[PDB]
């Protein structure tokens, strides 16, 4: 049994994941995690336009990443440079919960599991 960090990690992995998510229309949980796992690695110099795709992506695009009021008016303070990325680390934390809790058990009983173990034997 792969642990859900090992599933988000590894990005083979995760993109069957994110096919899995697909299914019911959630893809965006985990294209948001490797966005903001992308943003809290990447060069200063990539911060401006990383954060404008990111809202452009998960927030203009889909609607799927659901955040109270407070963060999401955080990220508004984000957008014109009147706020830090944290924001964006504490909302993929809570997407993180979302995914291990909700989806992960169920992942592990997909077809697609099962064809990851035959694909990936040495486990």
């Amino acid at each position: 049994i792969l642990q859900f960090e090992d599933i988000m990690t590894n990005p083979f992995y995760r993109e069957r994941f994110g096919t899995y998510m697909e299914r019911i229309d959630k893809r965006a949980l985990v294209g948001f995690w490797e966005s903001a796992e992308h943003l809290k690695n990447a060069n200063k110099s990539e911060i401006p336009q990383l954060v404008s795709e990111m809202y452009q992506n998960f927030f203009v695009e889909s609607k799927e990443i659901s955040v109270e009021k407070s963060l999401y008016k955080e990220i508004q303070q984000c957008l014109v440079g009147n706020r830090g990325i944290e924001v964006f680390s504490k909302i993929q934390a809570d997407v993180s919960e979302v995914l291990r809790e909700r989806y992960y058990p169920s992942f592990l009983v997909s077809d697609l599991y099962e064809k990851l173990m035959r694909l990936e034997h040495h486990h």
